[PDB]
């Protein structure tokens, strides 16, 4: 009965049967309960159910009266509700779906499944800190964002009433509204306030009706469907929480730009500081830690030629592209002749030399056996065979021991991670059920979509990217109901936390006599100092350059003369140093040192730009190079400061012990790129119109006027496809590009949606290989720091006795958790009656604070009291609470000498009494001081981070400062808000770049032609554009990551 294995494998295949009826659900098809396809699975379902209380029933009779027993009478009493719940039709439906907690069921047979899932709950405990820290972040952003931006969303600009009235017509929209509609809104700033965008800015028609929607005032909605908002606290954390997700974050910030102000990107750089950073990754930090605590042929030369053969031949793969001449198409048939006879050849001699039985006593002579039989199979056969020939490029790990040690020490990294994959394959499914059950043939179709299991796992794995997640749930928010909100919350945090724990998992088993007067200015102490405030002063100059400086303009003039001056100074620095050091004959000589050779380069190029400057000469081309090269002068500030010198170079030499991970990822990048042309070279072309389902070919494109156009992601040829591929690795608009895969037809023929599913396995493959070596990077950086790192009064007696004890604390802390429940309640259009309610709070806990001080006074004494800064915060916030009081209460009365933004600025900063609570925090406040420690490392990551910044800003501005958007040119990522214009806009566009947040999007409008009419085209931008964005993309990566490792290490050594 139970004391035997055979029950529980019976137990494990009827687990295993509900799993495949509940993947056959049909939303739209069953629901309805009309179909003997269903009358059958419900009937299996109560077999199935039958046998689950035949069990319960057996192992409580073998018992008698563990968190595994428990939750098999959980899932057994809540399904008996709903199996005999039938007949009673009030929300029957909405029972039903109690069943997908089921498959849970399996954890408990699979014994280390269930081993895992145990630690997992184990080492949930320990995040109370990391909770508590990120209530606060939720609170003090939710409720400071309610009392600035509510209500300001639904603005609207309107007709006038008096204007419709009068000319008795109402044949016009109440309100302007794009062409588009309602998905577009134009929100508008009121009279009261600053913000960018006035119903003055509305464009004229294209029967002038556009220029009378002349007052904005408040409409019935908010952004899509009501979903994004800050009329409620409710409301405001589906904000944030998708800021801190950095998914779409700046739609949220356009919005509240347009409407209150543009000095609003401070809220939104402090959220992305505070709460994306550093409260997620400590999160990582947490878990790190405690998870620790818990004779021809053997020739060399021989094998030298075998080596380049394959190279070659792997390399020329990679010359097709889309409209190849035929003279190139048989020239490679050619080649794959000769290279496939010279294995041939090379097999025959092994053969001979060893016997057929000594040849198959090497593994890798059996691998190349096959690939030849393979490759002759081809030829005597003559679009399959050509795909496996890329295989060949496998033979190069028997000639790369190196290489080949690391493959196998990856290989030793994924019998752990099988045991994760098994828990999130599980994860995955239960959600994708749960999304049928929920959203199921309501999203009526969007491609982001839950009709059927296929498309049902597919969006929860895209979710889990984060990628575009936030626009599934507008729709999930619009069709069910607002609170549809928690079911994308739920899987973002417990799928994020449980991949934390594979790469903790895999981190742990990781660890297991003019010239005298030069030398002596040289050596003097001052010199760098002196040097770096000429450097300083050039940043200056680089960041006032921008296009629309007129020429003849005075700014001109004092920039042009100050590169004159500059040039000469670093021209006489470069020379006495020269001078005292001697160019390269002595061993202390100037160019001895890389440092010392990039300043040389630098002057080089400077006295190039006088030289060119000065010819009224065909020189147009080369002024442009230099003009780019000029942006690269701010590296110089790198070698004068000793901070900067240690962690450039520490993290140059973080990326030798990743060196054959990273030649391993671009091994598979170009194998997977070649795959890609093969399979999509031509086909990512596409009639663009507004009438086109009627259109399936090139040829009828332009019959209908329209044009054809491709993509800017494609595979018409490696360059092109290697771009592609990086996009999908960064995940942000992978989604995108694996549509056009999806769609591709052929060559000159229409996409058809969903044309070929069976290319999900190509997409997803590369993400999920690629995401494999990116985590194995991640932790090699990790343990060679770890590694390098350990070798490496009888009134008042009485009253003293009351502020000594802790009933104090509690009682303050009893009145602040109340308080934080006040100002929670505060929402868009609240009634009058609360307006008095909240009013006389506020007059109780201001009492209260005052007596919590005096009291403290009379124990302590006033300069004994002002010693601590605990006491003196509290008096901070007592006199901060006083004068807000003061000025709200003269303000309400007849006088009126107050402007309305400081009474807004007082209310606001009320929010500060969330730190009396810090206090009680011990714990949290352990867990920020680990961050207060790591300033002398984080910090000089930081100055990188922002010299990485201030070159790459002057260089976008040099390069996309001229870049245009209009309806005749439209652009995809730039906009108002975002844009190269100057060095302040780049600052901030790079930001955009940096969290990742549609960077995809903003390349492309870089990718995109000139105009024949218009002027300052740089015909090579498209070339120049990805190496601007992969670089920065990468380097800001690599950048981020070490800071997330300094504070690793240094919760480890603390700990
Ligand atoms: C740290 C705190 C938790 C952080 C978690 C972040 C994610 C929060 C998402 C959950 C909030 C979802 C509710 C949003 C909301 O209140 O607005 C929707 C709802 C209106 O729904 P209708 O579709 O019926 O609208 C038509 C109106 N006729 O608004 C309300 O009805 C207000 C009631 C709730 C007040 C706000 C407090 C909600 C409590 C949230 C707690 C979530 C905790 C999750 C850990
Ligand atoms: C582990 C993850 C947990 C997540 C699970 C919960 C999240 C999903 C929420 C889905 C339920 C929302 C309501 C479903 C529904 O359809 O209800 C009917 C009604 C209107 O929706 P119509 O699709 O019918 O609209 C089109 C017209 N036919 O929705 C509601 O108004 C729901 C009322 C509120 C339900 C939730 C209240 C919970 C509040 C407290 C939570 C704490
Ligand atoms: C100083 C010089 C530094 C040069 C850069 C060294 C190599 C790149 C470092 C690898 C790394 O950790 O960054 C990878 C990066 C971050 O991974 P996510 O998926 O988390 O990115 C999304 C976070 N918003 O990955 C990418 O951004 C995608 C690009 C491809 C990564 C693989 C690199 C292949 C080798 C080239
Ligand atoms: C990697 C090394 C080489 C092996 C890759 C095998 C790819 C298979 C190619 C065969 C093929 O042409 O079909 C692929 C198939 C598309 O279906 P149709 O051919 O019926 O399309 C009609 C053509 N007009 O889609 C796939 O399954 C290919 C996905 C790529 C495989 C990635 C797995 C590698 C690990
Ligand atoms: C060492 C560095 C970091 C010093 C600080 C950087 C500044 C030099 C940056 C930051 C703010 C920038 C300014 C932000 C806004 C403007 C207004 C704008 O001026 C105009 O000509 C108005 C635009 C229009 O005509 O519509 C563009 C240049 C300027 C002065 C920017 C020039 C570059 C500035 C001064
Ligand atoms: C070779 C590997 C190890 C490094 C990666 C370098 C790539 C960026 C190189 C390798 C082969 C190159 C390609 C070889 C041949 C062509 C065809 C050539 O075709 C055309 O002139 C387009 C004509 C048309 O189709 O209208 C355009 C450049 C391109 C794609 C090259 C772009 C740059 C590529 C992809
Ligand atoms: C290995 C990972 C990290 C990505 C590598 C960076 C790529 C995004 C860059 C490297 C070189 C770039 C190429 C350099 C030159 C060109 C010019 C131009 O190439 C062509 O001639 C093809 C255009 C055509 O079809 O006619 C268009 C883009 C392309 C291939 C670039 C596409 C983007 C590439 C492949
Ligand atoms: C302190 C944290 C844990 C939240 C729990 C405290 C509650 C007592 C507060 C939090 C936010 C408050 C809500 C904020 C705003 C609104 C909306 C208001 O009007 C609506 O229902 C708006 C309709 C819409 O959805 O558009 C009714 C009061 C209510 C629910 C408030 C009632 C009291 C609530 C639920
Ligand atoms: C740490 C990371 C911080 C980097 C992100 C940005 C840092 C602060 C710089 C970002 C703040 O500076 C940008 C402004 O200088 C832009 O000036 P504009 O003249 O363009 O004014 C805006 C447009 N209107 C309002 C005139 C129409
Ligand atoms: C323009 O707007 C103002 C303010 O709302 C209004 O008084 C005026 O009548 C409007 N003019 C026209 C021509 O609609
Ligand atoms: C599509 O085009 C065909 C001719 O090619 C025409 O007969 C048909 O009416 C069109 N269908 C629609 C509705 O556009
Ligand atoms: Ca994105």
């Amino acid at each position: 009965l139970v004391c035997n294995p055979w029950f529980e494998h019976v137990s494990m295949l009827v687990i295993m049967l509900n799993c495949v009826t509940l993947g056959m659900f049909r939303p739209c098809e069953d629901v309805e309960c009309g179909s003997e396809r269903c009358n059958i699975l419900e009937a299996f379902d109560a077999f199935i159910f039958a046998f689950f209380a035949v069990e319960m029933v057996i192992k409580m009779v073998a018992l008698g009266l563990d968190t595994w027993n428990r939750l098999d009478f959980f899932i057994v009493v809540a399904g008996m509700m709903e199996y005999s719940l039938d007949g009673h039709n009030v929300s029957l439906s909405a029972i039903r779906t109690v069943r997908v907690l089921r498959p849970l069921r399996a954890i408990n047979r699979v014994p280390s499944m269930r081993i895992l899932v145990t630690l997992l709950l184990d080492t949930l405990p320990m995040l109370g800190n990391v909770l508590l820290l990120c209530f606060f972040v939720f609170f003090i952003f939710g409720i400071v964002g309610v009392q600035l931006w509510a209500g300001l969303l639904r603005n609207r600009c309107f007709l006038d009433s008096a204007f419709v009235r009068n000319n008795n017509l109402t044949f016009l929209r109440p309100y302007y509204q794009t062409e588009e509609g309602e998905e577009n809104p134009f929100i508008c700033s009121s009279r009261r306030d600053n913000g960018m965008q006035k119903c003055s800015h509305i464009p004229g028609r294209r029967i002038n009706w556009n220029q009378y929607y002349n007052v904005c005032r408040s409409g019935d909605s908010n952004p899509h469907n009501g979903a994004i908002n800050f009329d409620n606290i409710g409301y405001a954390w589906i904000a944030i929480f998708q800021v801190i997700t950095l998914e779409g974050w700046v739609d949220i910030m356009y919005y509240v730009m347009d409407a209150h102000s543009f000095y609003n990107f401070i809220y939104f750089i402090l959220l992305i500081i505070v709460g994306s950073f550093f409260m997620i990754n400590l999160c990582l930090v947490v878990i790190a830690t405690q998870f620790s605590e818990t004779r021809i042929v053997d020739s060399k030369y021989f094998s030298r030629g075998i080596m380049m053969a394959i190279l070659v031949n792997t390399l020329s793969m990679g010359v097709e592209y889309h409209e190849q001449p035929e003279e190139l198409t048989n020239a490679l048939e050619i080649s794959n002749i000769v290279f496939t006879s010279m294995f041939a050849l090379e097999m025959l001699l092994k053969l001979l030399a060893c016997g057929p039985l000594g040849y198959i006593r090497n593994p890798y002579n059996i691998f190349d056996g096959i690939i030849v039989v393979i490759s002759v199979w081809e030829i005597v056969g003559q679009s399959v065979l050509r795909t496996f020939r890329l295989l060949r490029v496998l033979k190069l790990v028997r000639f790369l021991p190196a290489l080949r040690r690391q493959l196998v020490v990856l290989v030793k990294t994924m019998d752990n991670v099988a045991t994760f994959c098994t828990l999130l394959m599980l994860f995955i499914f239960i959600f994708s059920i749960l999304g049928m059950h929920l959203f199921g043939c309501k999203f009526s179709p969007d491609r982001k979509n839950f009709d059927s299991l296929l498309w049902a796992i597919v969006t929860v794995f895209q979710i889990l990217t984060q990628e575009d997640w936030n626009v599934v749930l507008y729709n999930g928010m619009a069709s069910t109901s607002s609170w549809a909100a928690l079911y994308f919350v739920a899987l973002m945090t417990f799928g994020n936390y449980v991949l934390f724990n594979l790469l903790v998992a895999i981190l742990v088993e990781g660890f297991q006599r003019f010239r005298v007067s030069c030398q002596k200015v040289i050596t003097h102490k001052m010199f760098d100092h002196v040097v770096l405030v000429f450097i300083f002063l050039n940043c200056v100059t680089i960041a006032l350059e921008r296009p629309d400086i007129d020429p003849g303009s005075t700014e001109r003039v004092f920039l042009s003369v100050s590169n004159y001056i500059f040039t000469a100074i670093f021209v006489a620095e470069m020379m006495v140093k020269v001078v005292a050091l001697g160019l390269l004959s002595g061993e202390h000589a100037y160019l001895q040192s890389s440092w010392n050779l990039l300043d040389g380069l630098l002057v080089l190029v400077s006295l190039v730009d006088i030289v060119v400057a000065m010819a009224g000469a065909k020189i147009l081309g080369v002024l442009r190079v230099l003009r780019l090269l000029r942006t690269l002068r701010p590296l110089r500030v790198i070698s004068r400061a000793p901070g900067l010198k240690l962690v450039v170079e520490t993290l140059i030499s973080s990326l030798r012990p990743i060196g054959n991970i990273v030649l391993i990822c671009c091994a598979f990048f170009i194998i997977f790129g070649i795959l890609g042309v093969q399979l999509f070279k031509g086909k990512f072309y596409y009639c663009e119109g507004p009438d086109t389902r009627n259109i399936s070919t090139k040829a009828q494109c332009r019959a209908a006027h329209y044009r054809w156009v491709r993509r800017k992601y494609n595979f018409d040829n490696l360059g092109q496809a290697l771009m592609s591929l990086f996009v999908l690795s960064s995940k942000d608009g992978w989604v995108n590009i694996m549509y056009d895969g999806l769609d591709a037809v052929g060559v000159d023929q229409q996409p058809v949606q969903n044309h070929n599913p069976w290319m999900l396995l190509y997409f997803i493959s590369f993400l999920l290989i690629v995401s494999f070596f990116v985590l194995n990077m991640f932790v090699g950086v990790v343990v060679e720091n770890f590694h390098k790192c350990r070798q490496h009064s009888p009134t008042r007696r009485s009253i003293h006795s009351l502020c000594t004890s802790h009933y104090l604390d509690l009682f303050i802390t009893f009145i602040i958790c109340v308080n934080v429940i006040t100002m929670s309640m505060e929402h868009y259009n609240q009634p009058k009656s609360l307006d008095e309610a909240l009013k006389y709070c506020n007059y109780v806990f201001t009492i209260v604070f005052v007596f919590e001080a005096a009291l403290k006074l009379v124990a302590f004494g006033f300069r004994r009291f002002f010693k601590d800064r605990w006491n003196q915060l509290d008096l901070a916030i007592v006199l901060l609470s006083l004068m807000g009081i003061t000025l709200e209460e003269i303000e309400m009365s007849a006088a009126l000498p107050i402007n309305p933004t400081i009474i807004r600025i007082m209310r606001v900063l009320r929010i500060a009494r969330v730190l009396k609570l810090l206090k009680m925090a011990t714990g949290m406040r352990a867990l920020l001081d680990t961050v207060v420690q790591a300033l002398p490392q984080v910090g000089n990551l930081g100055l990188l981070f922002m010299l990485l910044f201030f070159i790459y800003a002057a260089l976008g501005v040099e390069l996309f400062g001229r870049l245009e958007c209009s309806e005749d040119n439209p652009c995809e990522g730039l906009s108002r808000h975002a844009t190269f214009s100057n060095f302040g806009m780049a600052f901030l566009t790079l930001f955009r770049v940096s969290t990742g947040d549609n960077w995809n999007g903003i390349m492309k409008d870089t990718l995109r032609e000139c105009s024949r009419e218009d002027k300052h085209c740089l015909s090579y931008l498209p070339a120049l554009s990805p190496v601007y964005f992969v670089t920065f993309v990468l380097v800001a990566q690599f950048v981020l990551v070490n800071v997330v490792v300094a504070v690793l290490m240094k919760h480890l050594e603390e700990s």
